[PDB]
């Protein structure tokens, strides 16, 4: 029942093991990652992920179809497009790479959704905008920042919390 979220990986592979880890170790049904992945070995990595993967393209993502078959390869259930919008243990997610300020914007205005997940920014935020759970996992490379994290979301109490790495 935990949904484990991520983003902006930018080919940092340790932080990216920390966080394939730290997923497994715990339920983790599924792992929301709308990042920048960056380069398609990151994509190997996951191979040794339990959970399946909703990913969104990031806009550095280069290899657009290559990162489509390869993600599959690595599990046929496993997903990628530029917008995401599903429901999952009886909630409504948009997911996106912060990249389109405009259509997440309207994603949270619009009240179609209860929960909203998107990335880009690298900034980590956590709030509840009239219903709506906003969240950003913050950059789990950690580069801009330098503070690296990912989170995992409690999909039946509603409860969230970040994991730095
Ligand atoms: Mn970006
Ligand atoms: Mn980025």
């Amino acid at each position: 029942m935990k949904i484990g979220i991520m983003s902006d990986t930018h080919d940092h592979l340790p932080n990216i093991r920390k966080a394939i880890e730290i997923f497994n170790d715990e339920n983790v049904e599924t792992v929301i990652h709308c990042g920048d992945f960056v380069s398609l070995f990151v994509i190997k990595e996951f191979e040794n992920l339990n959970a399946n993967i909703i990913a969104t393209y990031g806009n550095n993502d280069g290899e657009r179809c290559k990162l489509k078959e390869w993600l599959k390869d690595i599990n046929e259930e496993n997903i990628i497009d530029d917008f995401i919008s599903v429901e999952i243990d009886d909630l409504k997610f948009f997911i996106t790479h912060g990249h389109h300020q405009s259509v997440l914007e309207m994603a949270i205005k619009s009240g179609l959704y209860d929960v909203v997940i998107y990335g880009h920014t690298h900034e980590r935020v956590f709030e509840e905008v009239d219903d709506v759970l906003v969240i950003n996992p913050g950059e789990c490379c950690g580069y801009l920042t330098g503070i690296p994290t990912i989170g995992i979301l409690d999909t039946e109490k509603k409860e969230y919390r970040e994991i730095v790495l």
